[PDB]
């Protein structure tokens, strides 16, 4: 069984990420970065989306686990001084196995697609962003604001609930759309309300004027130039994460923003 | 099979539901309010709110149907001129079955269980409402405002709405919480985002001060004196509707809040 | 020069209420509470409210001052450990007077003024809430939803900031409209936005079918029966406060929201 | 008295504006738009800001008036069919004049002022947005999100409502701040409601990492680099409207967003 392990690069996560592959060390636990089954996260939450989309083509032969050593994050859930009893039991453990729903975001020209943890996001290259809003082959609004936001479950804690969005248990397979400053007077009307869409629901973004988007996956930021379409959907693919330890999704709400 | 048929009392309403009668009455129908197999609304969702709590002992017995004769409703999505096609396609015809999900509130004293179609509301009886809010017995927070909604799947469109809420598709499993003009300071902290709950899950509210509080489950509006615990969950029972067409329940929403 | 010292009852105020007023004997200062010239608040902003309704037909002859026992309080902005401070300078002291705006609330039946420091808030008895909104004589909307709050300058920072409002600075003359869960589909339409309004304009609620409100000032909630209109407009009368230090508003916004 | 007509350039505006000149030919009025005194808009609210910017030196000396062609517009509120009554009367009339107040904006490296009508936003360029905002010299929060909008009275109607603002009447000399998706955990705290700032009053913007902001002025949109600070305060400059009928601002709200 091998194993990799990321690192912040700053003081603190490099001297405790040495800790661990020395710990690793004692037991016949091979390090391979190349193809590993066990990636491990030391930093924060961006750290774990870079953890997570370096290895987003083995995602069904890999178990994710993450470490914080600044604040406490919603990926990596585990104390840093907690690391010697982590080492433990994973390696000569059986744990258990906890998987999440991801997001699809597929582009066409004149198909690109790619994999979220959080969420996508879609803006105008300078000009006003206005797109058509397609669910399931049908026309549902026109929309003119500052852009669109499709969370994942997990996600809905981040920028989804900066823009309003409801945040989502895990275990419920669906992605929420969130609206980013819409205009609404006696003309041009979009819904408001955060849209959340069930497994196999095809939302698709279709441009009006313009056809250049700044579509944002996660962090990865990019420019696409003639855009067709902005095809939304739950993917079948799922991240798995190695679980030693009942921390359940609404206490890390709590801890996250209400105390801790 | 037995069927029943509900009216708002109007002028219109009951006119076209005395042409139904008349119409069901060329097929060996029998109509019986007692224990019927397809009950049919006619009016608006409030029509059908009351046709559907008429009849919440027999949920799988029944197949529900609503006609509309003011706006467009969402239970209540059958034009009232289409009033013949409905009567010749629900008598000699099969159709197909659609199931929604319920929500259970449970109150206790020192129980009484309720079944929603839309919503359960909880405010204060006259002084500030103050409620700790349990998620599968782990505090999550100290709501002070005033009150909650915890909302089905279908009534996100309805009062979830006007809190904020997110639209969910019924297809989902779920309940979702809203928050009512809550106080946040440097001292009392609620959530804010719309909390979505899956498939067993227990939300659990429970008082600080007051024991009293007027719970509204739908339209129902009742007062409870020395209250313990108010008990939300997704109900095992759901109602099941009788489709002949196919009106996506995103169309719905579009031609009620968008153009139609 | 004559004052008066209100508590809030607990045990804590009362003792601070005796030590003041034995310090306020050393000097030739009459205590009077029936008209005072310096009113004295010690407890909350509840405190400071009551003290303020109590006294609510000498506006222009009392200068307030508030004490907070419990938190920080907008009106209560003094330590408890420092009145002895407070003693001395209100006593010997010619300081300086800060003045707000108030909002006055006409009620007509087949009138009835008052007089809110906070705001003052209109809902239905039982039944849904609609009332037209008619500004300087203008139709404007029809509101249908749960009520409406019309908020003070320094009111913003009560139940208008729980309901969506902006924070306005005191030493603007104006009130703040906002809304209270409405309804908003193809066919109702309210504005949405928190209306601010100048002095000299007049925002008029008119009842469409029920015409029992439940209209409440501050803390002050009663019942209005065969309401004919609800007429709001800043107030000429102006509360009067008595500062001897540098205490911005946005600094008193600042330790009560962010941290202190 | 000298007159200049701005178009939108369309084939609309074009031929409505060649037959107001030669209404104006009629009568003794030379047409000049180098130094003129009453500028006309014909087109849409982006046309009359531009017509705005193009005499932001001459704001005493001008008298504005728009008309527009596409839908109704907050500063071009005169029917196209109406422009002969309006030649008539901007002629050989006295009408009167109506002012609004208009917003400063400072940025400082290591001076360059603004004047808005609208609107002026500040973003990152790239990488997260952070700032210090300092209230009269008073550090007020720490914010971090996709950025702020300061508005003028009349531009709360505008991108200030998108971001849920408050719409502010223009007799009142003010100016609103809104927040754009702001970051809110047991971590990083925004007061998050828009607050509303009254004449002498300085609202500051400090860096905290990133020094590279993308400021947009009303449409104008640019990017600076090596910024110190962002200072806003209402402008003692005033817009001066012709007004020849009473057109309630809150008239033309009702219009523009409720029904027309
Ligand atoms: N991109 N970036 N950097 C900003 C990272 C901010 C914290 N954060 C990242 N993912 C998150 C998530 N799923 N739930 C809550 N919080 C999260
Ligand atoms: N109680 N009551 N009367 C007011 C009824 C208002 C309309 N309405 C009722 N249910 C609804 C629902 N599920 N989705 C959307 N709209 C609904
Ligand atoms: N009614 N009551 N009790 C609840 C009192 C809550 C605190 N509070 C009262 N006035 C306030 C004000 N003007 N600004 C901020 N906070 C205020
Ligand atoms: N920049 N740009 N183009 C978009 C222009 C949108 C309409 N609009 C411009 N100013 C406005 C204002 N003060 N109140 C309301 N609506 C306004």
């Amino acid at each position: 069984m091998k194993y990799m392990i990321t690192s912040k690069g700053d003081e603190k996560s490099d001297l405790l990420r040495l800790n661990m592959i020395a710990g690793f060390g004692e037991y016949d636990m091979e390090y391979d970065d190349v193809e590993p089954e066990i990636v491990i996260s030391i930093g924060g939450d961006g750290t774990f989306l870079s953890a997570f989309h370096q290895y987003e083509e083995r995602l069904d032969e890999i178990a994710f686990i993450g470490i914080h050593t600044g604040h406490l994050g919603f990926y990596a859930d585990w104390r840093p001084a907690e690391a010697d009893k982590l080492v433990k039991l994973l390696a000569k453990g059986e744990y258990q196995k906890v998987s999440y729903p991801l997001l699809k975001t597929t582009v066409k020209y004149g198909e690109a697609t790619y994999l979220a943890l959080n969420e996508s996001t879609v803006k105008s290259s300078g000009g006003p962003f206005v797109v058509d809003v397609v669910i399931n082959d049908i026309h549902f609004e026109r929309f003119r604001g500052d852009g669109l936001c499709m969370s994942t479950p997990s996600g809905t804690t981040a920028y989804n609930k900066s823009l309003g969005g409801a945040l989502m248990h895990p275990s419920i397979e669906a992605m929420q759309l969130t609206e980013m400053a819409s205009i609404n007077n006696r003309v041009y009307r979009t819904i408001g309300s955060p849209l959340v869409f069930p497994k196999h629901h095809v939302v698709s973004l279709q441009p009006v004027n313009d056809k250049d988007f700044q579509i944002s996956v996660d962090h990865l930021s990019i420019l696409h130039r003639d855009v067709q379409e902005i095809r939304y959907e739950v993917s079948a693919k799922k991240i798995h994460f190695a679980r030693f330890r009942s921390f359940p999704f609404w206490r890390r709400v709590h801890d996250s923003f209400i105390e801790d």
